[PDB]
């Protein structure tokens, strides 16, 4: 159940609209349980859901939707249009942060019993996912990151806080019931949260979301149609149909991967032979300048997740340097740590040769790898390595592509791989030197 301490129980121009189209969707629902906050957010509480709706769904095996509870969450959009908690630009469409949560709980056989056998009285829903929501509503509000049809949310802990339940993370989908709402306050769409396994996690952030998403809606025992969550569920997709698999390895090969980066200790140097390398293309000395001197925006790497096409308006920083130039680099020594490694033919496999970039966000400065397509680069053929104030750019031209997955083959380099030796690998014709290895 949920927190006591915490949650129990003209109208705003955004709390009216939602609540009128899912009157539309629960026509025989007119007043169903709905949750509230003891101390409301904008009234300097730390819980960022004003309202949660519970609604009772009785079930349809003949679509693929088994009986089950669903939760609407009223906080994330913009529901009072007064700056309160969102503030307006006046040049955005989204109302708020764009969307509201959304959970399909399936009822246990417990629960089950009682809707049809044991008694007709009235059957209240569950309200632990209460307690879920706003964790995930906090979660939204601190990273500053939106949801997505597709994202995921890494999350190591089981959704109702049991010692019994093996999902322990989140999925996004589109919710099949609620589409997307124009109120007066902008646009909401309804995000359904999804309790999915690691390997299940794993997938979706190496490949894509919708596709894992797929899978899960192939059968009942996954979730069904209407993706509805099972916590008593014993194995993940791939475990019960090993062919997904298969499939998952066909489209990821014509897909490519999602993921826009990956926090990732690095260095890297300037491969010269000439004069003297500078101050602003050194590791140490930008790294210093770096660290001397709820959220609005999103953070690393949902920051990059928008264009895997172009690098315009997007940073992979917290703060940047005013820097005039992207001042080039004849040669560039790349070591990154052994833990990462896993993600260089993520990067050039699944992300460079398929027109998209990958960045490796360190402490305070980042790297990010280009394709000859990318767009808004400081970065050419001609002039292929680059440092932009506090950002690392590095073009790979299409003819290395080949020769780069080729190697890292050689070297052992598999999506499971972490060397325990350290590893050169090198192109003299590129000038480009990588090194496995801990910096330092």
């Amino acid at each position: 159940a949920m927190d006591p301490e915490f949650m129990a129980e003209k109208p705003p121009p955004g709390l009216k609209a939602i609540i009128d189209h899912l009157g539309q969707v629960y026509p025989n629902q007119p007043n169903p349980l709905q949750v509230t906050t003891l101390l409301k957010y904008w009234l300097g509480g730390q819980d960022p859901l004003d309202y949660i709706s519970m609604y009772n769904y009785p079930g349809d095996v003949d679509r693929n939707v088994p009986p089950h509870w669903h939760y609407i969450s009223f906080g994330l959009s913009d529901l009072h249009g007064d700056e309160r908690v969102h503030l307006r630009e006046e040049g955005v469409t989204r109302s708020g942060m764009g969307f509201e949560l959304t959970f399909r709980l399936a009822k246990t056989e417990i629960e089950l019993k009682q809707q049809i056998e044991n008694p007709e009285k009235p059957q209240r829903p569950p309200t632990w996912p209460a307690n879920l929501l706003q964790a995930i509503g906090r979660y939204c509000f601190q990273t500053g990151n939106g949801l997505c049809f597709g994202d995921n949310i890494p999350w190591r802990k089981s959704l109702d806080g049991s010692t019994t339940s093996k999902l322990q993370n989140l999925l996004v989908a589109q919710d099949p019931q609620l589409g997307c709402i124009d109120t007066p306050t902008g646009t909401v769409d309804f995000c359904q949260i999804v309790g999915v396994f690691d390997d299940e996690l794993e997938q979706a952030s190496r490949w894509n979301g919708r596709g894992v998403l797929n899978f899960l809606r192939q059968d009942m025992q996954t979730g069904g149609d209407w993706l509805v969550t099972n916590m008593d569920r014993q194995m993940s997709v791939f475990e019960l149909f090993p062919e997904t698999l298969l499939n998952l390895q066909d489209d990821l090969e014509k897909q490519g991967s999602d993921l826009a980066g990956v926090n990732a200790d690095f260095t890297f140097r300037e491969l010269k032979p000439t004069k003297e390398v500078k101050e602003e293309v050194d590791f140490q000395a930008l790294s210093e300048k770096c660290a001397n001197d709820k959220r609005e925006e999103p953070s690393f790497p949902q920051s990059m997740s928008m264009s895997s096409n172009s690098l315009h308006k997007s940073c992979p920083l917290d703060f940047q340097a005013q820097a005039p130039n992207c001042i080039s680099l004849d040669g560039i020594e790349i070591t990154l740590a052994p833990g990462v490694a896993k993600y260089l033919l993520l990067a050039i496999k699944d992300r460079i040769r398929h027109g998209r970039h990958f960045t490796f966000k360190a402490q305070h400065l980042a790297l990010t790898l280009v394709a000859e397509s990318v767009t808004g680069s400081a970065v050419t053929v001609n002039e292929p390595y680059g440092v932009l104030g506090y950002w690392i750019q590095v073009l790979i031209p299409d003819e290395l592509v080949p020769r780069l997955m080729e190697d890292f083959c050689s070297a052992g380099l598999d999506e499971k791989c972490e060397p325990k030796e350290r590893l050169e690998l090198e192109w003299p014709d590129k000038n480009l030197k990588l090194i496995i290895d801990q910096p330092e």
